[PDB]
């Protein structure tokens, strides 16, 4: 089985499996969301696919997809719009300032790859 | 729509919001798409991403994806990029962010559980 | 030397020591708290005892006590009612955000714990 | 009810309980630390209270007590023992950094009220 | 007066005094530092003084200077190196990972300044 | 080159430099800040050389000069300047938080090489 062990443990909406065998750098490029639920005629509610640029974006060989800072963008910019509603919590703001700090990190992680070069290549 | 990223250079894609707000005045559709292009001018990658919208014991609902999902495959990701040959610091503090933003949604659910607002409209 | 070198320097209300051995892990399981004053009769205006969980609550001969998440709690509690209260600061709010970001990393050792089935066992 | 909401969820040793009434600056001065688990002839394998300085040192009728530094020095130090030893965790070093950046604020706290001549006084 | 008051209260081996009047955004755009020691002469062994921009760097009537993030990229420098060499230390790499957070959340201000295109101007 | 390659990348003020050589611990001591704008006559508008202390202070061929933390407090007390004024942001406060952290990181650096009599002495 590939269920990812999350540091939620009680009251969750989906399951997350990784999908396929470890590719570039050991790490997987496919996953799956699916619900802890099913509806009326026995069936998934959820069951949500997300494909990882692997391999160079230059490349025709390379599986292009998705890569990480955009999950990340997507739930900085809900932890904004829920911060400015009704609904808003500290929980929230802690939240939304680790995300960004972990997109300003892969964006260091982006620059010095650029400022060394090796932006797009396997090397350490 | 479209979303003002952290990164300014040498993006691979952009990320746009659909649809209209929505339950706490935020959206629940997300469209990522390449910025490189196929030979007949469609989208080298155009992926949507559905978020939870409404509760979901309710069957009017859009049943979805939840935030915390997408930081959990993030965290796999880095773990297993820093336990292989292309690791680094960078990979690290933003994996140990991505890991206390999840400690911090988690917290939040936990918080609403005590409260008995979870699956609720309410702050 | 068993007292303990602090953050704090200056204007301590209380020294802390440890007692007796290093026990199970490299650390020791019982601390004194005691004033840095003394009373009219000359006897220390506090002396308090703390005395750890050494060994499985399982087994009776075990030296039960608390542990460490129990003190965090017992602060994180007081920094939030200060925090509520006329005395509140930012300093506070530092420490508090602080105090349960420790606790919620003592969570995580403990769910890592008993994913692997270790909790209450001598094991890395 | 005066028990504690705590964050850790599952498989706890101890209960928190606060004792008294909100105090100076609205917070609980006193608390009991007892056993999830029980002895054979009925009581408590652990109950210990911890009671706070409440009200100024120097004023003699003051409730003399420990302070949450001393808490959290505990605990620091308990975490360096146990990361110098044969059980050390990452889980472990991110709590320990986390309780002494607390120790540190406090420290800030202590040292900002000795700047504005107010430590030792019920104001802001 | 308009000495500092600094974090570090021992062994300071220079004291910062802010010069001149209250400016644009509310704050001194110069600044001294000065040694806690003086030499056989009587005058200071160090009397460093540090101008920032104050007014928009395009008008030439403006007091064109320093800005927070130059010196911030001095001193992580000066902390990489020194963690690369023989007296590294845990302190200095807490110290470095917050003065490169704190310049990620400087970037972060000129970013999205030009993202409202307010950079250059007196507004939020 | 001597260039330092900063976080920030986009719209610049001022370009840092190292001067002279590596010195003790492994560092540079003295750094200049140039504008990356001239005046009317082909001169920098800006150009600060800032001079490290090197050497112990107590000894008297050492250059005496600047501490990182001084540095730093300057940049602290701008600002919460800018956060008391007109122009405050959620970046600022962020960056402020970093670097008081990074100030109390020195200066725990500090007090436990004054615990262990080598503070000014070259030793880890
Ligand atoms: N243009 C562009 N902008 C980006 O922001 C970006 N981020 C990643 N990439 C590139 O996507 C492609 C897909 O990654 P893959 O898993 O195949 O290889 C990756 C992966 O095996 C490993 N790696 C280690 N840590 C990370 C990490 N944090 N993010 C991504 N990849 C990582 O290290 C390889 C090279 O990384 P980059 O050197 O950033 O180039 C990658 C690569 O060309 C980018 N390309
Ligand atoms: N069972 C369960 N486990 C979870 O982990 C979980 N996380 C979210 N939800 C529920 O999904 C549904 C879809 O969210 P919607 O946008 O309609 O309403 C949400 C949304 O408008 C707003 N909100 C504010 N902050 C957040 C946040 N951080 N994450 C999600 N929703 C948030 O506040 C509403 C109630 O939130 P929850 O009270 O967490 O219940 C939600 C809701 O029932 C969960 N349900
Ligand atoms: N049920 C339960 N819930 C908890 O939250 C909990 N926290 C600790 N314990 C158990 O209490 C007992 C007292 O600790 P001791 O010092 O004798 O051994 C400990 C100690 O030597 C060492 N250790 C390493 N890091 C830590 C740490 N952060 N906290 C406690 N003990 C630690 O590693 C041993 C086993 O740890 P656990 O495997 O958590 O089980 C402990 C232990 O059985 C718990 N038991
Ligand atoms: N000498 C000395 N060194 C210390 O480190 C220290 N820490 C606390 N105290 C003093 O202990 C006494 C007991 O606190 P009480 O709850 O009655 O009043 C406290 C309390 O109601 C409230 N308060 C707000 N935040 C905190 C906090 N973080 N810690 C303690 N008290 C706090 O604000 C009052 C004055 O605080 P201090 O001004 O720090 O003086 C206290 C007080 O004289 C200290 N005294
Ligand atoms: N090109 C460029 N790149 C930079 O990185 C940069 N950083 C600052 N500046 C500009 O320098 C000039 C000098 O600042 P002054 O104190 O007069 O006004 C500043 C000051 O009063 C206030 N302010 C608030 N927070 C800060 C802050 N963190 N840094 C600087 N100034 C700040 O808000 C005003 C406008 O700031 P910017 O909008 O960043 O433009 C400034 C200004 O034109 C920059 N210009
Ligand atoms: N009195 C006093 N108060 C201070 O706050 C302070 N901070 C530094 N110093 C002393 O200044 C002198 C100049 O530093 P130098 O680069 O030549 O040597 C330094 C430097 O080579 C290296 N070092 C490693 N990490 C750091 C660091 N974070 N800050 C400074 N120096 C550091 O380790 C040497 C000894 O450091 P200290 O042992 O702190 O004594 C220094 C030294 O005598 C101080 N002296």
């Amino acid at each position: 089985m590939k269920e990812l062990s999350t540091i939620q443990k009680r009251e969750k909406l989906n399951t997350v499996e990784r999908i396929g065998s470890e590719g570039p750098g050991g790490a997987y490029h496919e996953y799956v969301i699916k619900s802890n639920s099913m509806d009326s005629q026995g069936n998934y509610d959820v069951y949500e696919t997300i494909k990882f640029q692997k391999g160079a974006r230059k490349e025709e060989k390379s599986q292009h997809g998705v890569i990480d800072s955009d999950l990340l963008e997507i739930v900085r910019d809900r932890l904004k719009s829920f911060q400015a509603g009704p609904f808003s919590s500290r929980e929230n703001a802690c939240a939304l300032t680790h995300v960004e700090e972990a997109l300003m990190w892969m964006n260091r992680r982006v620059e010095d790859r650029i400022e060394r070069n090796v932006l797009g290549t396997n090397t350490k």
